[PDB]
Formats: structure tokens, sequence, C-alpha cells
């Protein structure tokens, strides 16, 4: 073949299709690449095999199955709410790569693969927020993603090897080794390739530097609101099994801990949805049913002494938090309180209640040091100061803190790290004024929403969002987000180093270079809090 | 008589002499006036008495003696040091009044009446620093200073009639009382007489605002770092007791807790000077041996209790702190770490194990909650941050706070607050740089010290001086410190109200009004700690 748009990777001949990026520049792209036998009926839960070598040329060309997963129907059809919502037909067979090369295609240039995040239980790579064609065509990259189970299809755990958990990672691995081998037909570089993931998937983006497994397999990282050490991110294998039984007995299939064939047997037997939709009941906020587990393959410790000891890729890194991590959050949980709706207040009497209901597992000497640490003292009875304070307090303590922890345990490890505090509200936002900048707002950004014509975005705004996909793409390429030729209009982003910590802002009117972010906060959760508990108990 | 320099007191007459300050105008001062029978042989500890009548003229000259008290010599001959050490000859006959009018002078002026504080154990009225010739002619207001009976010879405690107590402070009612009944022959209005003072001074006129016996002989006050609630101002019954049968055990006599009266009696038998020097034992910082206690005639409940039924003065008061309160005790009492050298820094360690040695009451859980709330989180091993640090948690807890306690507790009873933070750093200071702004730094700018040319002043301290002079004697004036017209040399010193808690920063390039000040270290003291050690016993 000398058609361009026909690949013949390992597997199979593949063709592609010429599209417009919403900016009018023209990529190339290749949607829903096998990469994975289907993980159907005898295969559920279990690890991913790979493709079956197909004859013919296949044309990959369709926006792929997402994976089985809930709807948010909480808020409705609020386009807030929605966009996070799969826009694609919901299967099983949804283990598939998507891959964007620029016009001009290069000949070996930087690879910057996308691992989506829903919080272990939700997302897809089909999204329409994740425009692949605006950040390859606007920084010359390859520009990938993948499909990879999710919740307990991805990560039911119960010891036993038919259930042996970590299937969502393996299925990330996998999609990884793929690109490996691949993705040079393409006009990628084997050895450039850039992990780059929000809040679950970046969870997923710094587990595959800590794994064995999925350790030669990249270059570099981007990691936005998430590191492996957050509270949610992973379960004790102890629990797992229960979460595993509890929705077994769910579901009304057998949940003796004795006959574990039993279970997956019975689990494997039922519809997929049904299985997805019985995985919530009593849970706090921030804590998700099935996630990583340190199963002995993927990961043989906890994130946590993989820190401690150092064992973990000698990299540099790109990481940061948003302002208002927790909002998000908080509106979904604790519900009654905190509602979808313009000037919503906490009084000092809600706050006081809801610090007992957002930590429900300290004793209440900690609890006054949370409602201490977390109440503005020039004013400690005022309803706004009240309702912020909430979003701080979780914000810090599932998000910031462990970002944090992560950036500086690699700084001192000697690795060039770059941390950012994203502040900017998007002028057209949805959501109510009081939530400020939620929970993946950059998201957009980073992938040059801004630019798309049929949408709203002001003048500033596409600015702004053409500056931060150089940071992240040149990051991707040098292992640098500042210009080689040090420029005005792009400031300068100081390394975040162990001893000074170094952070740069990003919003529209700024260049501000501050401290952490917000290190007393963390210091508070990571070092005094935990002493205190020790302490009285 | 026709001579201005003669006055008919009601017990005598006396004869001041006019002369110059360091201003170049002129004042006429009448300097140590017998206003009780000298405290001596059977009235050691005991109330003081009125003097008796005196026949013919009495030339009032000379500065008065000082109080039998111990004296400063840690430092040497060292000009920080021996400013405070006492200027004339010590003597048990002490109790004399100094009174200096204006010229021309005034019919019915303003009365300023000053108690100088050596946390009660030293001081006196004749310190070179006090000097009342700036203040009288700059300001147009005649000022007072009193000299009261310090130490154990005038704040003894037995619970006998024979030692009952704040003797001391009743050598300063007895002075206000002899105020009100002779000033007008000064040329003063008996009716608009201002108490201030600093540090003991300071707690001692907030005490009169609270005492029974005294709140019909002053209008206002002024309160210079302290506030009847601080730590070191009052202790218990018990305590006070025991306190002087050590000290009685210490110099020789009888202390059996059985024969009270056989302990009081040998006390007025052993020399004035051997008893001072034996009182101070093992103190922690900022504890003093002899000082008030809740007799029973001048208090008859605990400041706390006052504060908290709002049983206090309706009127206004000025008040405020310096930054760095805490380093003063701190090089005297921590005399090995932070030496009275240049550029002295304090490692983590010696930080940690100094926090033991300033609080050594708190359990453990308390001193953890102290070590996070004081460490800059920045950097938190900083030499110089954990050398500031000290100086911040003993300046909080025994100064700053307390007289943020004392101005809200008044504010919210509807009584108009001025608050004030003391920025300014002396040029020509004596100590090292890293002391910063010290306990007692304000006198010389109060008093008008700068305006002697012979001290070398800046010309903005000059200034500076006179500005402050102004706000503090207009407020003695007006009850605000504020002039008519509102200028730019003088700028607006808003009101601290209960919500807003205003201050004015009174430094030199600034004009800057803030909230407090330190707020949240001050709920780290009366709110979180009180309760946290209460949950771990
Ligand atoms: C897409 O893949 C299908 C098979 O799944 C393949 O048939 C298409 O090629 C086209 O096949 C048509 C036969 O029904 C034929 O009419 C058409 O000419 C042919 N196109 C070409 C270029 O040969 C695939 N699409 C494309 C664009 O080839
Ligand atoms: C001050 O008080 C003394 C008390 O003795 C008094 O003596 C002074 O008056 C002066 O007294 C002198 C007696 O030694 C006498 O020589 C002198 O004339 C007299 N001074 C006069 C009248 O001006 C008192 N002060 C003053 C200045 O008299
Ligand atoms: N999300
Ligand atoms: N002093």
């Amino acid at each position: 073949d000398n058609d361009p748009l026909v690949v013949n990777t390992d597997k199979g001949r593949i063709r592609g299709i010429t599209v417009d990026a919403p900016s009018g520049k023209k990529v190339d792209v290749w949607l829903g690449i096998p990469y994975a036998q289907p993980p159907v009926g005898p295969l559920r839960f279990r690890h991913p095999r790979p493709a079956e070598k197909w004859t013919g040329v296949l044309n990959t060309t369709t926006p792929p199955n997402s994976c089985v997963q809930i709807v948010d129907t909480v808020f409705g059809d609020f386009p807030g709410a929605t966009m996070w919502n799969p826009n694609t037909p919901l299967s099983e067979d949804c283990l598939y790569i998507n891959v964007v090369a620029p016009r001009p295609r290069p000949k070996n240039a930087a690879v910057m693969l996308w691992i989506f995040g829903g919080g272990f239980y939700s997302g897809t790579a089909t999204l329409d927020v994740y425009d692949h064609r605006a950040l390859a065509s606007e920084e010359n990259v390859i520009v990938v993603s993948l499909q990879y189970r999710v919740a307990s299809l991805g990560f039911l755990f119960l010891g036993t090897p038919e259930a042996p958990g970590n299937a969502g990672l393996f299925d990330q691995n996998l999609a990884l080794r793929w690109v490996r081998d691949n993705i040079h037909r393409f006009g990628g570089d084997p050895s450039r390739v850039t992990l780059f993931g929000e809040s679950a998937g970046a969870v997923s983006v710094s587990l595959h530097l800590l794994s064995a497994l999925s350790r030669d397999l990249f270059q570099r990282a981007i990691l936005q609101s998430g590191s492996p050490t957050a509270p949610w991110a992973l379960v004790s294998r102890e629990e797992a099994t229960l979460r595993a039984l509890r929705l077994a007995e769910a579901v009304g299939c057998p949940h003796e801990p004795s006959k574990l064939s039993d279970a997956v047997e019975c689990l494997r037997g039922k519809d997929p949805h049904v299985l997805v939709n019985n995985e919530w009941g009593t849970l706090g906020i921030c804590e998700f049913p099935f996630v990583p587990v340190v199963d002995g393959a993927f990961l043989d410790e906890t994130p946590q002494r993989s820190l401690a000891s150092g064992r973990f890729k000698k990299t540099e890194i790109l990481t940061g938090s948003n302002t208002e991590e927790g909002y998000y959050f908080i509106i979904y949980y604790l519900t009654e309180l905190l509602r979808k709706e313009e000037g919503v207040t906490v009084t000092r009497e809600e706050f006081l209640q809801a610090v007992r209901e957002l930590n429900p597992y300290v004793n209440g000497a900690a609890r006054q040091a949370i409602v201490f640490e977390y109440t503005d003292w020039t004013e400690p009875d005022n309803p706004n100061s009240n309702r912020d304070a909430l979003d701080k307090m979780v914000g810090d303590y599932h998000f910031t803190c462990n970002v944090n922890e992560f950036a500086q345990r690699y700084a001192e490890e000697g690795n060039n790290v770059y941390m950012y505090l994203y502040t900017h509200r998007s002028k057209g936002n949805p959501w109510p004024r009081w939530t400020g900048v939620m929970h993946g707002d950059e998201i957009n950004y980073v992938f040059g929403e801004p630019l798309n014509p049929t949408l709203g975005y002001t003048e500033d705004e596409k600015d702004f969002s053409r500056k931060i996909m150089r940071y992240w793409s040149n990051f991707a390429k040098t292992g640098n987000p500042n210009p080689n030729t040090a420029s005005s209009e792009f400031p300068e982003w100081p390394k975040h180093t162990a001893h000074g910590r170094h952070y740069l802002e990003l919003g529209l009117n700024t260049s501000f270079v501050g401290r952490g972010p917000r290190l007393r906060q963390c210091a508070f959760w990571k070092k005094y809090l935990p002493q205190l508990v020790a302490a009285t108990s």
C-alpha cells in the first residue's frame, strides 16, 4: 500500500480517515483500533488478552464503544453533568484505542497519551471535551487515547485468580504495549510517549510510574489533580473482597467467603448494567466502590511504601491542582445542603455538622482540629466563609495535598518537577458562581476546546488555551514546559524543587509564582492530624 | 501666697521649680510630693495611710526615691538594660507623686497619669525614659506619675490582715484619690484624668477599670501591651500564700501554715533588700513571684469572671501590642539559647525543646498543637523562622492575645475602643537586629524622647513621636485619637468594633489598617487549645 491512511499494525491492516479539527486544520484520525480480545463471558473481571489478528483491511473510522458504567441522571440534562456522561453506546466490548496524527504527518514525533478519569467507575475516551484534533493540529503531537474497563467490571477483587483485581490497569498496560509496538507507523516515537491524565486518569498515570510492568513503556508523565497516595486511589484487599461479596449479595449471588468460585461464576452470568448499578451503598465522600488494589503483579506494595523507598521511574513530572477541587464532590454527596443554585451559603451550625459527615472516621479531638484549621478567624460565622471552608477541607485531603506529596517525593529524589495551580473560571460556566474553579475545569483548555469557533470562548480564553497547550506539549517534547527562546507572553515556570516548592499560577492576567500551594493545610493532614489521632486513641 | 511655684495641697504646701524641656519650651515641675505615710516598720506589707500634715513649705524639686527592688545586672552596664534600672536611691520610703504642668499654666486641662510597669517586681516613676517634660509641653496637658510598692514589699499575700496583699495597688489607688483632691490646684480637671501604663503598669490601669474602689477616680484609660486577663497578672490565693511562706523559709523565718502571724512579724524584721532578692525561686517564662491577688476589697472576683459578666467601667479605651513582645523575656529566660549576640538563630531541634521549656504545663498533645501552629510551613527547618516562632508563641499567649480579648470585651459591651499595632524599630537601637520591635519600645516615642536632639533620633522618627504623642493626647482629651480636620500627616484611626476588630499600624512609612492583630493565634490560645487540653486530660 502506498495509501497513507492505511497502516499495517502487528495484528492487521487498519484504515483511518482525514477530518478537520474544529479550528479548521486537517488531521488524520484512527478511531477504535482493537487492542485486546473483548473481555466478555469467561474473560470478565480477568486481565486482557491481546487482540486476535485480522484478515484484510479494517476501517478504524468510527468512535468506539464506551465501557459499561452508570449514567449521571441526578441533575437531569444539565450540561455540566452530561458532558462527563458517555457519548457512545455502552458495551463490554470496549477495549479500543484512538490515534490522531497531525497533517503534514511527522516521521517521528512526540506521543501524548490520554488516560481519562472518572473515579475508576465512569468515563470514556470519546467525550467531546477530550478534543484530540485540536491538540494534535496545534502542537504537532501524535495524540493517543485508550478505553479501559471501569467500575466492578474493571476492578473487582476477590483474592482468587478468576477475579484478581486491577483489570482496568492491565487494560491500560496492554494498550501502552500496543503504542510501543505500533506508534511509529503513525509517525510517533515509541521512546517519547508522555502519559497524561486527570483525576483517576492522573492516579493511573502515577501508578504506571510506580508499576513494575508498565515501567519501560513510556518516557514522561503529566498528572492533573491526582496522585497514587490519595485516599480514594486504592482500597485494602481485605476491604475489596468485602465490597465484592456485598455486590454479589446485592445482585443476588452466593456471597460466602469460602466459596468465592461460586461468587465469580454467578457474577459472570449477570447483566453488566445491573452489575454496575448495585455497587453504591454506604460510602463516604470521595470514596469509590471499586478501584485499584495492591495485587502483586501490577503493584507489589502500597504507593506509600513505593514513594518512601524511592522505587519509582526517574523522570520529569508536570502536576497540579485546581483552586476548588472539593465543591464538585460536595454537591453530589451531601445533596440536601449546598444545592445547585446561585448564592447558597452555609451557617456555623451547618459547617459543624458537615465536618462530622465529611470526615466520619476521626475521633472528635481531630474534628476540633479540623474546625479550627478550616475556619476564617477574622469572621468565624461568615456564611460564605463556612461554605468555602468545606471545599478546602475536601479539596486538600482528597486532592491538592496528595498531589503536593507526590511532587515533593519526586523532587527530593532528584527529578525535575513542574507544579501548577489552575485558577481560571470559564466565562460561560454553567455551574453556580460560588463553585469557582472546580475539579477538571482545565481539561477543556488543555485540549484546545476554546479554539472551537462554534463555542462562545472569549479571545483571551483562546490565548490561554493555546498557552497551556504549548506548556503541556513541549514538556512532552523536551521535559520542560518553558519555550526555548524564553518569551514574555509565555511566562517562566520555575522547577518545583524539594526545598523551594515553587508553583506557577495558571490564570488569565497572571504570571504569579507561589510556594506549595497550600503548605500549612497539607502539613495539617500529612503531619499534624495523623499524630493527633494516634495520641487520642 | 502669690507665687505660682507654691501650691497648697490639702495636707500642706509644696514648692516646685520651672525647668526647660528638651524641646526648649519650659514647664513647672513638682517632684516627690508625699501622698502617703512611709510604709516602714509595722506598716510593711500593709495598705498605705495618707501622709501627716506638714507645716511650712516643702521643696518638691528633686526626683523621689525608688522603691526597694532587685537590680538588673545580667548584661552589666548595657544601655538596653540600664534604662530600666532605678535611677534614684532605693528606699522603703518611696511613696511619692510627680506633677508636671505646661507654661502658661492651664485652668482645667486634661490629666495624663502614668503608672510604670516593671512586671510588679521592679520599676520607678523617675526613669529618664518616662520624662514628662516633653509630653506636657508639646501636648499642653499636665502629666502625673506615681510611685507604688513593688515585689513582695507591695504584693505579699498570706490571707491575714497583717499581709492582705495588693499593697502596691492600694498605693496606686491612694495616689488616684490624691490626684482627684489636689490636681485642680496645678491646673488640672479632676473629672478628666486618663490613666496610661505599660506592661504591669497597663494591667494596673486595667484593674482600676475593674475595681470598685477605683471606678469613680478617673475618666479614660490607655493600655500599652497589657491586660487584666494576662496569665502573669494574677496568682491564686493558694499559690500567693505558698509563695509567701517559701519566701519566709528562704530568708530564714518561721514558715508554718498554721501560725501565719509569726511569719509576717519575722518578715517585718528582715532587710528590705535581703527580702526582694530571695523571692526568685523556680518560675517559668513570664512568671513573676509577687503580683496582684483577688483580695476582697480591691478585687472581689477574677478579671476573667469580671470580663464575662461585663462588670467594668463604661468608658473609651486605647490599647495595643508590639510585634515582638516575646523576645525580651526569652532573652532573659532562655539565656543559653538565643543569647545577646548579633545574628543568632535557632535549630528545629532547639525549637522543639524550647516549646517544652516555654510551655511547661501542657501535656504533650498540646505541645504538638503548639509546634504545628508556630511552624513556618514554607521552610519548616529555617533557623530564622524557628527563632521568630519562639517570640510569637510567647508574645501571643502572654501579651498580644490578652490585649485583644480585653479590647473586644470592652467593644462588645458598647464601648469605643482604639487598637494599635506598634511596628516601628528605632534606628539607634542598642539590641541586636533580630530582636525587632520588643516589649516597651513604644515608651520612648510616647513620652517624646526623640524630641531630645542630644539623643540623635532621625527626622522621620521625630515626626513619628509627635504623631503618636498627639494620638495619645487628644484621646485623653476627647475620647478619640483622631483630630477634627483629619489631614494626611495624621491618618484616620478607625474604632475597634466587636465584629470589625480594626487596628491602626503605628510605623514610619505606614498608614495600614488591619484586623486583630493576629486573630488565628488568639483563637488558638483562647478557643482551640483550652478545649483540646480538656479532651485529652
Ligand atoms: C470500509 O470498509 C468496507 C468493508 O468493511 C469497504 O467495503 C470499504 O471500501 C469500499 O467498499 C465498497 C464495497 O461495498 C466499494 O463500493 C468501494 O469502492 C470501496 N472503497 C474503496 C476506496 O475501494 C471501506 N471504505 C473505503 C473508503 O475504502
Ligand atoms: C527650698 O527649701 C529650703 C529648705 O531649707 C529653703 O532653705 C529654700 O529657701 C531657701 O532657704 C535657704 C536656707 O538655707 C535660704 O538661704 C534661701 O534664701 C532660701 N531661698 C529663697 C528665699 O529664695 C527653698 N528654696 C528657695 C529657693 O528658697
Ligand atoms: N470528571
Ligand atoms: N519595661
